């Protein structure tokens, strides 16, 4: 319903900005 699911598209995202950020460490030249 009315309080139907937004949250969770989101907070998802952020499982993919600090798995990019990951990319750094086992990096960043």
């Amino acid at each position: 319903h009315s309080q139907g699911t937004f949250t969770s598209d989101y907070s998802k995202y952020l499982d993919s900005r600090r798995a990019q950020d990951f990319v750094q460490w086992l990096m960043n030249t």
